[PDB]
């Protein structure tokens, strides 16, 4: 099965998942120089007062917290999108050093990780329709640089310790994800895909420029997750990120001059 290691890797996810060599494959090098900025993009309206969080999982390529999406309650809207997205999840891709872990990059300089917070349009009814779709998913991409700790983002790391390996999950109710975001919404925006299997081509990509910071402490919990089951040898789930793919016929936008 795929993974990210010499054998399961990024580099062999094309025989299983073809489309890994589409025309609009991510992530992506943010080039800030060639972005144009586009007057006509809205603000950003991310609207996440309302989110319910049910549970936190190790689904063996990340850990991901995953909210009630039966109802518009933690939405986003605006910016590039047309119509109404709901929030379905949340997850990182992190590495085993700071000075990589990211998938996205600027000016091809790396973070130590990525958050993407994972939003389906609603004008598909599920989730699973969403994926079929040129405009099904809005993803919405946070940098994490290490330096000061991040308190919105401390009740995730503490209760990593219960779901060590791959299958492990616990109730995380009540989790507020506006904790976890900068203070600005400037973005860059492009049409891309899932940065994991099946890598379908269905997101717009939403890259916010302002990065968080967390502590090395917090990032070090991150690190200490397992992408094996419980009973096998022990491979910590570090460096789950895929590398920046051709931008081939694409442009990307920005908000903001
Ligand atoms: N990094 S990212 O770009 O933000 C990024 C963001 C989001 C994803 C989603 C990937 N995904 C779907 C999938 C689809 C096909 C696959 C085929 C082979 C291998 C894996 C696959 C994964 C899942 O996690 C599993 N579904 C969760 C819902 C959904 O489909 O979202 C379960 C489908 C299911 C099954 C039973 C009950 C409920 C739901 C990838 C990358
Ligand atoms: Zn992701």
């Amino acid at each position: 099965h795929w993974g990210y290691g010499k054998h399961n890797g990024p580099e062999h996810w094309h025989k299983d998942f073809p489309i890994a060599k589409g025309e609009r494959q991510s992530p992506v090098d943010i080039d800030t120089h060639t972005a144009k900025y586009d007057p006509s993009l809205k603000p950003l309206s991310v609207s996440y007062d309302q989110a319910t969080s049910l549970r936190i999982l190790n689904n063996g390529h990340s850990f991901q917290v995953t909210f009630d999406d039966s109802q518009d309650k933690a939405v986003l809207k605006g910016g590039p999108l047309d119509g109404t997205y709901r929030l379905l999840q949340f997850h990182f891709h992190w590495g085993s050093l700071d000075g990589q872990g990211s998938e996205h990059t600027v000016d091809k300089k790396k973070y130590a990780a990525e958050l993407h917070l994972v939003h389906w349009n609603t004008k598909y009814g599920d989730v699973g329709k969403a994926v079929q779709q040129p405009d099904g998913l809005a993803v919405l991409g946070i940098f994490l640089k290490v330096g000061s700790a991040k308190p919105g983002l401390q009740k995730v790391v503490d209760v990593l310790d219960s779901i060590k390996t791959e299958g492990k999950s616990a109730d995380f109710t009540n989790f507020d994800p506006r904790g976890l975001l900068p203070e600005s919404l400037d973005y860059w925006t492009y049409p891309g895909s899932l940065t994991t299997p099946p890598l379908a081509e269905c997101v717009t990509w939403i890259v916010l420029k302002e990065p968080i910071s967390v502590s090395s402490e917090q990032v070090l919990k991150f690190r200490k997750l397992n992408f094996n089951g419980e009973g096998e040898p022990e491979e910590l789930m570090v460096d789950n990120w895929r590398p920046a793919q051709p931008l081939k016929n694409r442009q990307i936008k920005a908000s903001f001059k």
